[PDB]
């Protein structure tokens, strides 16, 4: 679980909650105030409490006197099993949770009756529910059937919530998890089924430009995307191999790895340990390959890997400097020129500039077999921002729409290989949006589009994938332009 999360805190409120609710150990994690975009994460040491800053700017969470990680709930679960990490210690021993249902995907809050009904007939399946504010008390609402729609009141009594009889919980979620193992049976032997929440994020793609209108205002872009972040929790796959002695220093930031399910091994055997790169394939429902930026020692592995996958498009989406820091190694050999990576041989043919990227047309093979040989096309973009995403969506669009008629015109092309530094922040929006985009492309304007489904499906083959609510606020307005200029 994820419940040490408290979307709604200010920093006062979560000295009192740890000093009256927790003991020496206890944590919770918060969106800053003083710095939104940030997060704190607040620990109970010693009789006082400690508030340690999380930074992200789009490419992973850097926590102060700690490491960068893919995920917050990846962060918390490595000091929780990791002790003695973060500093003099601080130990994260319990969390402190939170009762607050904001970021819950059944929680709608302000929400009529007739909007739920509405909403539930619809929208809804059997088993969808809901749970909307009534003065102080809830309502949920259920589907059944194969039809008809239950309300269910929730009342809150003494800062405790009931349906009316039995167990008296301290949260709605508390109320939600109970009623959904064990549920409620109508008089009649109807079951009320809390079998999923009501889905409310898909959405017809001509209709883009009133539901970020909606999430514009005062924010709803916020409340989504926090819900999504609440679901990272049922991401915690392993990833093993990347822990492994061996293949530490093949990676950039040693927790940002690759899922054991997902990963790219590599067959090109050269004999111990020669199957791992930070790297994994990703498929929607075109497929692509998510990675980190190379490192000196990866250049060859990363060449293994685009000729063993038949890949025949790279997308970089940073400058190998940024900040006076290393993002990516300079993999490609310089124009006109042929450089052998190991076992792998590359010449670079041809430099193209455009006003946000460059094209490079390299042509790799492996060495002893000429008629290996296929053109790989680097497509580089340089202008995306140090911080955040570009204020326009046009220059990535033309971009994505360029990778995609070379990826087309390439029969039997294997995945789009896509990278920045970390490979999960701008690797996972350029990935999202040209995986929206693919469908708005094929199924014309008339097309269901479900932005956190989308995401939350890419999470599950790459950690982390889609940062921040800068670059989700980016996929929609990305989206909205294509839709736009069709
Ligand atoms: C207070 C707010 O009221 C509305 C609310 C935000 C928007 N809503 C919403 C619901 N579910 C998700 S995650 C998701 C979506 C679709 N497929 C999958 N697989 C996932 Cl994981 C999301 N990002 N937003 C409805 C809930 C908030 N509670």
């Amino acid at each position: 679980s994820r419940r040490w999360f408290h979307p709604n805190i200010t920093g006062v409120e979560a000295e009192n909650l740890l000093l009256t609710r927790g003991v020496d150990g206890s944590f919770l994690a918060r969106p800053s105030k003083s710095n939104p975009g940030d997060f704190t994460l607040s620990v109970r040491r010693n009789g006082a409490v400690t508030h340690i800053k999380i930074q992200n700017t789009g490419d992973y969470y850097d926590l102060y006197g700690g490491e960068k990680f893919a995920t917050l709930a990846e962060l918390v679960q490595y000091y929780m099993e990791h002790h003695g990490q973060l500093k003099d210690v601080i130990e994260l021993k319990y969390p402190l949770n939170c009762a607050d249902p904001t970021s819950e995907r059944w929680f709608h809050g302000h929400l009529s009756g007739k909007e739920a009904e509405k909403l539930l007939t619809e929208k809804g399946k059997h088993g969808s529910f809901l749970v909307r504010e009534s003065p102080g008390d809830f309502v949920l609402s259920v589907r059944t059937g194969d039809s008809k729609v239950t309300h269910v009141m929730i009342r809150c009594q003494e800062l405790k919530y009931d349906v009316g009889g039995g167990e008296r919980f301290d949260s709605l979620t508390d109320l939600v998890e109970h009623y959904k193992k064990n549920p409620m049976v109508e008089t009649l032997g109807t079951v009320l089924q809390l079998k999923q929440p009501l889905n409310t994020t898909r959405i017809n793609a001509a209709e883009i430009e009133s539901r970020v209108r909606e999430l514009s205002k005062l924010q709803g872009f916020w409340e989504e995307f926090e819900t999504l972040q609440q679901q990272e929790c049922k991401l915690l796959y392993s990833r093993k191999e990347g822990q492994r002695q061996e293949n530490k220093n093949k990676n950039r930031y040693k927790n940002i790895l690759p899922f054991d399910h997902t990963r790219v091994v590599l067959h090109d055997g050269d004999p111990p340990v020669s199957d791992y790169i930070n790297a994994n394939i990703i498929m929607p429902e075109k497929s692509y390959i998510a990675t980190q930026g190379c490192l000196q020692n990866t250049v060859n592995d990363f060449w293994r890997m685009v000729f063993q996958e038949n890949s025949r498009v790279i997308v970089m989406t940073t400058k190998e400097v940024e900040r006076g820091k290393s993002k990516c190694v300079k993999y490609w050999p310089d124009e006109y020129a042929l450089k052998e990576y190991g076992v792998m041989r590359v010449r670079n043919v041809k430099e193209s500039a455009a006003h946000d990227y460059t094209l490079r047309e390299l042509k790799l093979s492996k060495v002893g077999q000429g008629n290996t040989e296929r053109t790989v096309w680097q497509y580089h973009f340089r202008t995306w921002p140090d911080h955040g995403v570009p204020s326009d969506p046009g220059g990535v669009l033309d971009f994505l729409e360029e990778v995609h008629h070379k990826q087309e015109s390439i029969m039997d092309a294997g995945p789009v290989v896509v990278h920045c530094s970390a490979g999960i922040g701008r690797t996972g929006t350029f990935i999202v949006i040209d995986i929206l985009i693919d469908i708005i492309r094929e199924k014309g304007v008339d097309c269901d589009i479900d932005v956190p489904k989308t995401i939350q499906m890419v999470r599950s083959q790459r950690s982390g994938m889609v940062q921040t609510e800068a670059q989700y606020r980016f996929i929609y307005m990305a989206v909205q332009h294509y839709i736009e200029t069709l």
